[PDB]
């Protein structure tokens, strides 16, 4: 009969076996209680499918032409006023309501920002392997700040995705003074402690940071670079 299809999102989508006098192909899904049924011009699982909650809220599920995105939706039951948006592709998903937009990377990583208001502003944290990073959410930049001592580190996630570190300290004396430099070419920020490198911090592309010590040379580095795995490591790597 039908066929089924896996779709982004933890979904199966059944496409019938043939199209109806129009051309025209069916589509039913089951998505957790709720049945989905529409129509579809494509024999793929792709297309739109609607359904109604027992509260009475419309339900739309949307499959792109190429099976690489769903989008899920709920509404309120004039179906006009969208409540909820989940969008999946890539591996990953984000989820949107009311002041809230939930980001799930592919490797499960999460950004999560609440309290969104109108210009563009909010509370923001980073979810990752092991510990969570905390801030703020402006129209322009995402600002998540970890504090140790008199140091300041800021991990800036840009509007356009771009991440940038920043480190201030307000210790008073040269002899222990915190500053850095953040290399863009290769995500990482070099920690200095009166004119010498002390430290390499590495921001990789797996949401994962690295921390590495140099010689007391400030020149070389030495031994090999450790995961972080608990906001504990993130400050020992401040003071």
């Amino acid at each position: 009969n039908s066929v089924s299809v896996d779709l982004p999102g933890s979904m199966k989508v059944l496409v019938s076996k043939s199209s109806n006098a129009d051309g025209k192909y069916d589509l039913i899904a089951t998505v957790d209680a709720l049945e989905l049924s529409g129509t579809s011009d494509k024999n793929n699982g792709s297309g739109v499918l609607e359904g109604v909650k027992a509260d009475a809220s419309k339900v739309k599920l949307t499959i792109s032409d190429d099976l690489g995105q769903t989008t899920l939706e709920v509404f309120k039951s004039d179906g006009s006023t969208l409540v909820s948006k989940k969008v999946t592709s890539g591996g990953s998903s984000t989820e949107e309501k009311g002041g809230e937009k939930i980001i799930t990377r592919a490797d499960g990583t999460r950004l999560e920002y609440t309290g969104i208001k109108s210009d563009g502003s909010g509370k923001a944290k980073e979810v990752l392997k092991g510990y969570v990073l905390e801030g703020t959410l402006t129209a322009e930049k995402t600002t998540l700040v970890v504090k140790e001592g008199t140091v300041t580190l800021s991990k800036n996630i840009s509007k356009s995705g771009e991440v940038s570190v920043e480190l201030n300290d307000t210790d008073s004396s040269a002899a222990t003074k915190k500053t850095a430099a953040w290399n863009s070419g290769t995500s990482t920020l070099t920690i200095t402690v009166n004119s010498k490198k002390t430290k390499d911090l590495v921001f990789t592309s797996s949401n994962t940071i690295t921390v590495q010590q140099y010689d007391s040379n400030g020149t070389s580095l030495e031994g090999s670079a450790v995961e972080i795995t608990k906001l504990d490591e993130i400050k020992n790597a401040l003071k």
